[PDB]
């Protein structure tokens, strides 16, 4: 019964409830466009629910040696984010009608971000763990640059309702995503300053906010209608 399980149980519950609500509401809408957003967003919550559940049950956890200790690394997180982060970017891209090349470059950068992030979380040479972390953060900053400079401009061709909805989602995304590299840096994966139970609480608040929070804002808006 690890100290962080209570936060994993609360995360499972919140992701589960969000998944159900998104599923029920999406199943009733007939609009084709509205449906796309509902399917993507419900999938994002569903994947998070399953991974929180797996971790709650003892999976996705491995001891990596470094800094003279056996460090508890929850790798199930990257299995979640590998698929949920680019899906969230997809929601945003579809909202502003971004083009093919942009989406591909964004998803590719997102793949690098999660990939190098996991390599770093598994690296046994302490200093190198931060080399990988640095590359992952640079990848994330590219994504945030594109969402802020590129997309916002693209939402210029949209109607107030949609441009308005994108800004809120963009703002929530930029604030939440920018927090992840800091939590990693000071937590179990990096400096080991913040204990795993508190770190798990921090990631749970961020995850739930970035998926269920983002989802509620997105799905209740009129901008999802084609
Ligand atoms: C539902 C999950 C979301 C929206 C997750 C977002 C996760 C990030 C923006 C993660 C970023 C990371 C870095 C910038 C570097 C270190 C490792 C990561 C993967 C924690």
């Amino acid at each position: 019964g690890r100290p962080e399980w209570i936060w994993l149980a609360l995360g499972t519950a919140l992701m589960g409830l969000g998944t159900l609500y998104f599923l029920v509401k999406g199943m009733g809408v007939s609009d084709p466009d509205a449906k796309k957003f509902y399917a993507i967003t419900t999938l994002v919550a569903a994947i998070a629910f399953t991974m929180y559940l797996s971790m709650l049950l003892g999976y996705g956890l491995t001891m990596v040696p470094f800094g003279g200790e056996q460090n508890p690394i929850y790798w199930a997180r990257y299995a979640d984010w590998l698929f949920t982060t680019p899906l969230l970017l997809l929601d945003l891209a579809l909202l502003v009608d971004a083009d093919q090349g942009t989406i591909l470059a964004l998803v590719g950068a997102d793949g690098i971000m999660i990939g190098t992030g996991l390599v770093g979380a598994l690296t046994k040479v302490y200093s190198y763990r931060f080399v990988w972390w640095a590359i992952s953060t640079a990848a994330m900053l590219y994504i945030l640059y594109v969402l802020f400079f590129g997309f916002t401009s693209k939402a210029e061709s949209m109607r107030p309702e949609v441009a308005s909805t994108f800004k809120v989602l963009r703002n929530v995304t930029v604030v939440l995503w920018s927090a992840y590299p800091v939590v990693w840096l000071i937590g179990s994966e990096g400096a080991g300053i913040v204990p795993l139970n508190i770190e798990t609480l921090l990631f749970m608040v961020l995850d739930v906010s970035a998926k269920v929070g983002f989802g509620l804002i997105l799905l209740r808006s009129r901008a999802i209608f084609g």
